[PDB]
């Protein structure tokens, strides 16, 4: 069996008896009519593609759809499908990797709600909301861990914005799950070794694709902070004294742009609006966050396209059946919105630009805008190419190859 | 000496003594006070790198400096640079390449400027204009042949339009330049073998950089045409029924289809204009204008990054220092336009959206709006970065690599 297809169907099926357990569920409250079924299989797609694409308010979620989607998510975290990998294909490691998986979501969901109870600070903000302390901090811990960013609160974390302990507090995870996932292992497998030798000196790799050669560990934890630091610079250059950072103080604006640099990659966590920053900085984002995680600066199947004319179809696709609203409202679609969103269900980080209404060229009729953060493209055939885009993207590191026949001069 | 370095000082060298002979030269009559240096050494540059980037005028320009430029980017089209090339490396196939360079030029404008003179219909226009008839038949071959693409009249070939002829009798001049040069380069050598079998049969290749194996000539044929009619099917698919294509024929709007379809490559002639037309179709022409030419679908120095990323950093520069114009006019300066002209200068095409005013969110004061064609970005720092990029794709064959140290997984 090629992993390729059998993680295909592991998520297919996960999303699909995700989208069912959440339609029976019941809705928070009773005065929000169930959304569409298309917004449902969304929020499934989305939390099992670890991403975000929120697509529906996260207030208009249960305390039972927000557990479901917690365990909805974290199966399909990019470490547990790498221990359930590991499984079939052991049939060691596999226990480390489990045992940290449990350390690190135990540490984070006991102490982001030891923070969110002791000091009170931006604690009432989540009990108005309807949520629990305890079912929000394993649902930030779950996503975040997960690097998928999906927020319990509508607002995502701008609301938690003007406070840096939800920031710091909670990012670390996005450092231990996704990117800088093997460079931990290696660095804590060191200490384990006061005890397992074959894992860690250079060898077969054991099979393990998410393990690296101890050059790679430090050549990769060099790119990423390279890169955090990188776009750190650029939002702190270009959006310091932006109307969206007005009223933070030095120290609580630069929380924020630290979370957002690090979140860009492939988390998803926003704490500003992708709408009010400029452009040179969202391109930076894109560019950052088509990157996959394990890309390294090394300083030491022929039908298939290359991941970036993959990209380029979709995105001419997106553009060729979502007319006379690029052409309506282009500020809103802009192509450059289009790309960001195509390459976050791509990159599975879920940034999004939101549909501020103010921003449409003419106010016309009736625009109660939604809390959503741009629902994909607000129509069916955009919602299903951006989920087919998604699906593309969760298991890119099995179509990174590409090209070949598209041979260059 | 690195090829690299020896072009560049050619390029760099030729452009600088176009920049000096078009200041000296007078100006069309006397009412047009000359262009600011950056224009005009603007102008030389894309004179030079075969591509157009108007900036300026070209009814602001004398019959002195249309021969100017004619031999400005005559000096400077791809098989007269290989030519020079060879010539250098000789030191047989050279007097062949020569020979055919003249013949196609020969063939174009004692073609052309008989399609003017014996049947009027558009060629009171070139009158109007004040371009002579040889002028102009001279500089479009040159310009088309060339790949460039820089076109007499103010207009460009939309003055052209509704009339097919300078458009199927000048683009057959763009497929036998820049992409389909090595195609018809064997197909030729295939009849002068009646008299040279070592240049045809598999070899060392001569050392000729734009020479391919027979099975590549016809493998390169076969994405020409699956790309052109790929580009001709979209646009006919969307933009068919427009309002920039409403008073044409079916035939007289068919024929500007195909033109812009096969210019889209590497030459750059525009019969309409890139605003009025769906972002769906100016993405695929940025998708399918990033390609080099000798781009085949074969179905049968660690400091440097690779050329999408060289342009990913182009474009994050570009909306760095370009600022206070995207955040004031979105629509004219948005990021699809940027991106497209900064692919434009890279890809050698010249393809320029305009900067139509009637487009400003909201017309502030005096906007008499050239007709130059989108002048780069209207600042001098963009204009030096747009030219720099210019370079950068002109000598590409020589850049291509880049990536191997950036590590994917």
């Amino acid at each position: 069996a090629h992993p390729f297809w059998l993680q295909l169907l592991y998520f297919l099926f996960i999303s699909l008896l995700g989208f069912l357990m959440l339609k029976a569920l019941p809705m928070k409250t009773s005065m929000v009519p169930r959304p569409m079924d298309l917004d449902l299989i969304f929020t499934s797609v989305s939390a099992t593609t670890v991403s975000s694409m929120v697509a529906v308010e996260m207030e208009s979620f249960s305390n039972s759809q927000l557990l479901l989607i917690t365990l909805l998510m974290l199966l399909g975290g990019e470490v547990f499908t790498s221990i359930l990998g590991l499984y079939f294909t052991n049939a060691l490691l596999m226990f480390v990797v489990m045992g940290y998986h449990a350390v690190v979501h135990v540490a984070g969901y006991t102490a982001i709600v030891v923070y969110l109870s002791a000091v009170g600070g931006a604690g009432a903000v989540v009990a108005g909301k309807g949520i629990s302390a305890h079912t929000f901090a394993i649902f930030t811990v779950v996503s975040t861990f997960a690097n998928c960013g999906f927020v319990p609160t509508n607002e995502g974390m701008v609301s938690f914005r003007s406070f840096p302990g939800l920031l710091l507090l909670v990012m670390p995870h996005v450092l231990l799950g996704n990117t800088l996932f093997p460079v931990f292992l290696r660095l804590a497998i060191a200490a384990l070794e006061r005890v397992l030798l074959i894992r860690r000196r250079r060898g077969g790799g054991e099979g393990y694709h998410h393990l690296l050669p101890s050059s790679r560990t430090r050549f990769l934890a060099l790119t990423v902070a390279v890169l955090v630091v990188a776009q750190l610079a650029l939002f702190c250059a270009m959006e310091w004294g932006s109307d969206g950072l007005r009223g933070l103080t030095a120290g609580q604006k630069l929380v924020g742009a630290l979370f957002m640099a690090v979140n860009s990659r492939h988390s998803g966590e926003m704490v500003l609006d992708l709408s009010t920053v400029s452009s040179a900085v969202v391109v930076l984002y894109v560019v950052m966050m088509y990157l996959p995680p394990y890309t390294t600066f090394v300083p030491v199947q022929k039908l298939l396209m290359s991941p970036l004319s993959c990209l380029a179809i979709f995105i001419v696709v997106i553009c060729i059946t979502e007319r006379r609203q690029i052409a309506d409202d282009p500020i809103n679609y802009s192509v450059l919105n289009i790309v960001v969103e195509v390459i976050s269900a791509y990159g599975n980080v879920g940034f999004s630009t939101g549909y501020s209404c103010a921003r449409q060229v003419r106010p016309d009729g009736s625009c109660r805008d939604l809390w959503v953060g741009f629902s994909g493209k607000w129509s069916k055939q955009g919602k299903l190419t951006l989920m087919a885009v998604m699906f593309y993207g969760r298991l890119k590191k099995f179509s990174l190859h590409g090209g070949q026949a598209w041979k260059i001069e």
